[PDB]
């Protein structure tokens, strides 16, 4: 059995959360993304849509997840040689905090920048050896009066 | 950006699996095995967010295609302080199935990470210690036999 | 729990009916046949979100799959005090179509209700007259091919 | 038609509680309560599917409103050829709860059933034993503030 | 590209007015008014489609903000050769409604195309008269008392 | 009362439909949209996002529209002095054709548009009188064995 956490008798208070998660690629591949020579798209424009459009179904995906005022989400990326790293800070006025849409936002975001990449990552063997989704967690979570 | 054609394309058994982890606290991972957590049976709620997630993709991943998928697979792996999720997908259809296998993979995760964020967190509400790591396609597999 | 595979099998014609039923307070059934039921038309309402469920069935039954439906038809039948609902669902395809019409035919019925809760209700805001009841499959059609 | 009006309304606890059974052979019921359903967790994935579906109530019910839902609660209660599924949901604002507490009732059962079609269907692939009934509104709470 | 944070901002009265038309064959618009278009009811599927519309348009459009909708109303307006929709949105909110009351007029319309398609196209199956057009923002208000 | 079209006889054939709208814009924005000024984000690459993803949500949004395994989406643009066309061209191999699909891709890619400039579009008195869509039309619809 399953048992959802009540939470209308709590406070309406500010709360904040940060998450953070990388996607380790091809150096060319990183350079070609820096570029905007992807064919497929403009790579971090879809990351960053997708990512926040993700953040507003947390509530469909997540099975024990509230339903909640998203005021503010903020979706930015940092290049590293072999990777990606995407952060997304989600913001709201409510009863419940937002670490699991922040979450959900960075991983949504780290597995459209994959699928945009998907051609350019694979190796003659139609495979993924280069490619993996790492270090997906919350770097701080604001809850205040 | 564009929904690239893959309508010319033979229809082939298509088969992806992928695989990753959450980093729990070993006295998470116990309470998991031993179904002492309050939210809820973690695996089953994991399971299900996975497989409705693979169903979502499209929704959610902006270039994906809408795949008749004709089966999924959710799988766990238990270690000391991690719990390691497998999901196959498999399809009868025109393109890959490596993205359907990545985001039932990490919604499953998130969904864990969910129903134990209760002892996970910190006295300060944190989560220095939790992450999802080594998100990776495992295999591709397409047969014509 | 998985969404078992059904990949190999044939491609078929499929068809499912089935029925239900919501009891009502006669007078509210006259409002009905009459239309003078101030929130509107009760009746296409009804079929229009069954319509709609019956798609939607993937998501909401976590182990049914994706399937291409090609017709659904939800007609009526007026009762004294009460309104049958019949749903029928039909695709070619390999996996029978038994919920989705259960789906059709339920979330028919429970629009019939929303629309007409303001009459329903007794002077204490309860729901004592009102009720859904024997929903069942009429009947489940799988060529063998 | 159309989604009436309830901006003007105050803010109060609202809470309704649905109940509704599912017909099943004693000996279906049996493997249930023992776990021996080989498509899996039948009574935690009708907890889930019920959560979700409480969630979904405004796209599936046209006239419904979005609601913050804060609550929702999904048990079960055994009987010789039967299971009672109760859902009970609960918010503060400005509109009734009873639709999404149908909804959620409802959408549990039709998972049961389709958890256990394979052990419930007849020689003739049909459901002579199989029906969802008597699903009502036990009880609507309205806080007059 | 960013979700503009509104969670500051004080909650006020929001309402706001679109309006626009599609351009029908006056036979068209004829068959409509007397109720003789055999796909059904063209006005009750425009009104539900748009009711429904204006709760998913944060899902639709990127940086839409979840919004908690009191009301909506979807009314016709017929001409010779064309059917006006006006879709009227309410909320007490921190972020208008204008672009709710947009998606709802224009999924309204779609709506109307598609119950009328049969009727609309040529002996080439093309729509060589149909348009949707005039689609604006009739009025955007907002009250604190 | 209303009735879903079937489509399960036809036959599978390559389906390609064209729609084109527009969107009437300050000539100013116009410029900062070309230009890539606008602070809120990409707008061009926004709303080929939202329309893609609206294409696959069609069957959703649309009460009677089928479930179709598109094969390909492109949206592009054409800029004018005071206004901005987007084409939409939707395929697939199926039954029954692509036309709504392509319209409902064209127009929310135009809301998305609109929303993506409403800071800049706006008067002094927050109203709309220089925006709106228009000329939504299907340009071809091709059905071919």
């Amino acid at each position: 059995g399953v048992k959802m956490v009540e939470i209308g008798y709590k406070d309406v208070v500010f709360r904040k959360a940060v998450a953070k998660g990388r996607i380790k690629l091809k150096p060319e591949t990183v350079k070609l993304i820096k570029e905007g020579k992807i064919e497929k798209g403009n790579v971090l424009a879809t990351a960053q849509i997708a990512g926040i459009l993700a953040v507003k179904r947390t509530p469909e995906l997540i099975p024990l997840c509230h339903p909640i005022p998203i005021t503010g989400v903020d979706i930015t990326f940092d290049f590293g040689e072999d990777y990606i790293e995407v952060t997304c800070e989600v913001r709201a006025y409510y009863k419940t905090g937002v670490e699991m849409e922040a979450l959900t936002g960075v991983t949504v975001a780290l597995l459209a920048i994959w699928d945009m990449v998907k051609a350019v990552e694979k190796d003659e063997k139609g495979q993924y050896p280069y490619t993996r989704i790492e270090n997906v967690h919350v770097v701080e979570k604001v809850k205040t009066h």
